[PDB]
This record gives structure tokens, sequence and C-alpha cells, in this order.
């Protein structure tokens, strides 16, 4: 249990910046947690500028406050963890979300799904799509890009190792480099190398909306397949046109939520932030502190024609 007994403290989320609509549907979860928790303040400062030390200013802003509950998206594992450090020393309960800073500067890291989970929920939906087995393409990120690589290592391994997904045979790994000009383009070049393909996955925001707007416009509009992780905005007219069936992501909601639940356990000594200990966040149940003092909000939310309109970021 995360029990709630900080109606003198005070909370404050630090974003990676400032009036980002994603970000903030994150910090609005957030507000809306320590509000029914019952915090004494409720603050959101943070740079107008995503930059490595941007934040550092803020921290230390915060501790000279005295703020008891801090709730923060580190722009650079590193380079906010001195002042991160500085903020447990002086009795403030750091908690990490989104992006997490170094094992040493935090008490808690909320992670909004896990690594494994990502290439089950993308393989799962490209299986029931091409419907068991098919020629399937990759449209990734930057070739050095560490989240992509990981969930695409996670896929190779799952087809090679797993029944349910021997069917879906790899045919290219593509890289669109987060930019949309590249990402079309990429697309473009992969039904001229590969007009026999059943599918394309892209764990990208930017690689699915390229791709998405290339096969709207092409002859391969409801033939091939596309998915992968996008946003319910960008991806809200392909999903109706039929280019997209089902695509993945989070609530951004969800994690702020989680975040201020586990702020305020660790603040009224319900938790220490001990590996295996369980904690109550509100409205979505009891979650458990797992390896590298890391909490998962849960599974990929799956995204289709009939909750595509419920949600805006």
């Amino acid at each position: 249990s995360g029990s709630y007994d900080v109606s003198s403290q005070s909370i404050t989320f630090i974003p990676k910046q400032l009036n980002n609509p994603f970000s903030d549907v994150m910090l609005g979860g957030g507000k809306n947690a320590a509000g029914e928790i019952g915090f004494a303040e409720v603050n959101v400062v943070g740079p107008l500028e995503a930059s490595s030390s941007s934040q550092v200013s803020f921290i230390n802003s915060e501790v000279q406050a005295g703020t008891n509950v801090l709730v923060i998206a580190a722009n650079d594992p590193d380079a906010v963890c001195p002042a991160l450090q500085d903020a447990r020393k002086a009795g403030t309960k750091v908690v990490t979300f989104d992006s997490d800073s170094a094992a040493d500067c935090r008490d808690l890291f909320i992670n909004q799904v896990e690594s494994k989970q990502v290439a089950i929920t993308m393989l799962d939906m490209v299986s029931d799509q091409i419907g068991g087995s098919g020629k399937v393409a990759i449209l990734s990120a930057t070739a050095n890009a560490a989240n992509q690589n990981a969930w695409i290592k996670f896929m190779e391994d799952e087809i090679a190792s797993n029944d349910k997904y021997k069917g879906i045979e790899i045919v290219a790994k593509v890289y669109g480099d987060d930019d949309d000009t590249k990402s079309f383009q990429e697309a473009q070049g992969l039904l001229q190398a590969h007009p026999d393909l059943n599918a394309i996955v892209s764990p990208t925001t930017v690689g699915i909306a390229a791709t998405a707007r290339y096969l709207s416009t092409s002859d391969y509009k409801g033939k091939v397949f596309l998915t992968g992780l996008g946003l319910p905005n960008e991806m809200r007219s392909f999903v109706k046109d039929g280019t997209v069936k089902e695509f993945a992501l989070w609530d951004p909601a969800q994690l702020g939520y989680v975040a201020a639940y586990a702020g305020a356990a660790l603040d009224s000594g319900a938790i220490k932030g001990e590996v295996g200990e369980k904690f109550t966040a509100g409205n979505l149940g009891e979650r458990t502190i797992g390896e590298n003092k890391t909490v998962v909000v849960g599974d990929p939310v799956r995204f289709n024609a009939d909750n595509i309109d419920k949600y805006d970021f």
C-alpha cells in the first residue's frame, strides 16, 4: 500500500521542456493525482528549451524552497544527477518519469512501458494484420537509436524463438532518422525494392506518419498494412481512411498519475523504495517496484478506429 498523509507536504513536476503538448498531458495526470492525494502545494516548473543541463537551475530552486517530492523527466541521465543527489541529501524524495537519470540520483523511476512488451505488442499487431505469415519491413528512426534497436532486437529474437511469430519474415530494415522527408523517401524506396511486401513496422512516431502519408497517396493503400508506434492526432485521418488499422503507444496521463502516487508513498513512509515493495496508484490499482528501482505503468495502449477520438496527443 502507498498511503496518503502528505496534507502539509509539497510536490513539484519538472518536464523536459515547458508547453509541450504530449508532456502537458503527463503533467495534467500528475496534478490531478496530487489533488486526489491531498498535497498542500502542487507546482510545475521547468525550462523553455530541452537541453542536457537546462533543468539543473530549477532542481536547485525547488531544494531552496524546501520541496518534499520532486517528479522529473531527465533531459540527460548524468547532467541532472548532481542536482538531484543534492535534493535527496536535503530530504527531497526524487521520482523520475518518462526518461530516467543515473541509478544513484533518484529514489524511484516510473517507466511507461517495458522494452520487451513493446516488441511483443508490435509483433502481435503485425501477425494479426498479415494473417499469421508474410513479408514484413522495419522503418526505424536513426541507425544508432538506443530504444528502437532494443525493440527490434527483442522482435528478431521472438521471431526466431516463439512459434507464434515464426511466420513473420523480416525482409528489410531501413532508417528514417526521425525525419519526415527521409522516412517518406525510405518508405517510397521500400515498396520499390520489395513490392511483394505484406506490412511495415515503424517503431517511430515520425516514421509511421511519413509512411502512412506515402501509402494513402499510392496504389498500396489497404493492400500493404502499416503498424508500429504513433501519435493519435497525427494518425487519426489515416485510421479513418483505412491506411492504418491498429498502432500502439501509451497514455502519458497515466505515467504522471502513478509518479505522483509513488512520490506520496515514499514521502509518507509507506515504502522505502526497495525492490519487491508495493504501493497503491489510486484508480489504477497497486504497483510493484521492480529491478533498478523501476515501476512499469502497464502494457502499451493499442489505438484503433474505436478509441482514436478519445485521446488528444
